[PDB]
């Protein structure tokens, strides 16, 4: 048993991590294929068009390794710059370009000079931030999930809000959220708490011991959901309730059930004890994360 | 900037993670040049010197991806079956065997039938128990560090205490622990928390905005102490004040000073509030963690 916030293994990622240098800004790069893709900010309220028509090929340093490669071409999408080089990338796996909703995870490798640093587990949060760890020298690294073999880029980080939090892009180039690669003052928006996560999370729990937070009671979706505002969550769909529902099989508490209970923690708190070892309600766990992780679904 | 709980880049473990089958009993095995690791309860208070003698090189299936290893020797070092098979990884990085103190962290690569599942940050519990996320069929999967290019293997997985806790050896085959490879009676021993940890991680909070948990309060490391046994954190050294000291040296408050401010922290609680996120105070970070993540650290 046990429950941890867990990373997809990183291997087929690592392998697609590059340098990419130019004037004096040098950020990471994802090489798939004959293509290198890294956050257009590299060039650099500038104007990127303007600024790329100035640059030429040669202007563009790709390190793979002690093994420089030489850009044939490059374009921008959005965003992301797409350094065409003339060598396709052997490491290169089974891939996808994928734009994930609010709720849903992903796992970041987080590299430095082309080189990963650390791997670790964030949602999309509900407005479209990150809460991630990135120090300068970090842009370039990309989110991703696993689908058995194949890794669904999701996400490449550009920029830090004023409050610690992360913004960034698809691999389409375009950003998650209002946010946009200039420095000017742009804000999050509040961020509520994403509850279908919150319950899979307590599926999660009761599949591994803790039922200290159950009770008999029943509620209705929107009574919940008049609960759930007033604590800053999301609203409850019956979609969500169709997800909850193969854990609700597995461990036989209906999701109106466990709505109640929910409900109750946000009443009451918690009274100096934890759910699967923490002491807030975790809202990072998808209802699959917990289907995954609690019956062992591997990636070959 | 940002905090997460993070695990080092899987890569190179990935490609050393093979299924060992034998009798009706499969799980992971760890293919480092011509040898193969796993835990020796595969043979399966069994006498496994006993049951070794019985078994011949071919009753081993050795699978690594579809490509079926031959066994020509096994061995058995305490609790791991060393697989000389008639191969040598490809894959095989720079690594070492290493053993941990209790307060340190690894990362854990988590397989099932020899395919990587996902990767998360544990430390050796003070009672060597880790907290994991092993279910049936995760034997054999490894925790390491990476060294720039070096990985230090230093645990393997084999059972799971009572309480969802999970026991295991070096890659030397000894268990952390007074654990044993036998379906008896042995429990964990009462876990006290990681004081080192927990102030290297606010050094982390530090860094990274959170200071609302600190005063002008100095303290003795004695008195400091007096108060650590009452709330079952270890004493702390001057050997941990040592280690502290970059810390608090790139953040201006002296080791007693955090320590006074921790005491306020056990004293009174945290009133609703947290810490990097956590409404606990988490000791799973060691303060070189802190300093790697705070400064970027990478590995090749
Ligand atoms: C990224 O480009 C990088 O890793 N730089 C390596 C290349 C060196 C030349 C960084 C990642 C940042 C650094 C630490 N944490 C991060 O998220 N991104 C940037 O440098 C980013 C690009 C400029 C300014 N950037 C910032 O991150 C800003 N953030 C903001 O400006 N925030 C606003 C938009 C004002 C709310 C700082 C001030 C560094 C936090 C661009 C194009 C925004
Ligand atoms: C490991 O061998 C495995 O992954 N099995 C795949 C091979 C199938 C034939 C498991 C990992 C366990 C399973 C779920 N969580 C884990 O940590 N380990 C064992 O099966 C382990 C080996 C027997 C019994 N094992 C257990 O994990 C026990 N735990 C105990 O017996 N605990 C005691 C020692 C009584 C306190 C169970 C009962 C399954 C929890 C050995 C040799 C202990």
């Amino acid at each position: 048993s046990g429950f941890r916030k867990m990373a997809f293994p990183s291997g087929k990622v690592e392998g697609c991590m590059v340098q990419v240098t130019c004037g004096t800004t040098t950020l990471n790069g994802l090489w798939l294929d004959d293509v290198v893709y890294c956050p257009r900010h590299v060039i650099c309220n500038p104007n990127y068009e303007d600024l790329l028509i100035r640059k030429s090929n040669h202007n563009f340093l790709v390190q793979a390794g002690n093994v420089q490669l030489r850009v044939i071409g490059h374009s921008m999408q959005n965003c992301v710059l797409k350094l065409k080089v003339d060598t396709a990338n052997p490491k290169t796996p089974k891939y996808k370009f994928v734009r994930i909703q609010p709720g849903q995870t992903f796992s970041v490798l987080a590299c430095y000079n082309g080189s990963p640093s650390g791997v670790y587990q964030c949602a999309m949060r509900p407005n479209f931030t990150i809460k991630g760890s990135f120090l300068n020298g970090s842009c370039g690294s990309v989110g991703f999930n696993i689908d058995y073999d194949c890794v669904s880029f999701c996400y490449m980080h550009h920029m830090e809000l004023p409050t610690g939090v992360h913004a960034g892009t698809d691999l389409a180039g375009n950003f998650y959220g209002p946010f946009v690669d200039r420095q000017t003052a742009q804000a999050a928006g509040t961020d509520t708490t994403i509850t279908v996560n919150v319950l899979a999370w307590l599926y999660a729990a009761v599949i591994n011991g803790d039922r200290w937070f159950l009770n008999r009671f029943t509620t209705t979706l929107n009574d919940f959901n008049l609960v759930a505002m007033k604590y800053n969550y999301e609203p409850l769909t019956q979609d969500h309730v169709d997800i909850l529902g193969p854990l609700s099989a597995q461990t036989g508490i209906a999701v109106l059930d466990m709505c109640a209970s929910l409900k109750e923690l946000l009443q009451n708190g918690m009274n100096g004890r934890t759910i699967l070892g923490s002491a807030l309600l975790e809202d990072e766990f998808t209802p699959f994360d917990v289907v995954r992780q609690c019956s062992g679904v591997t990636f070959q």
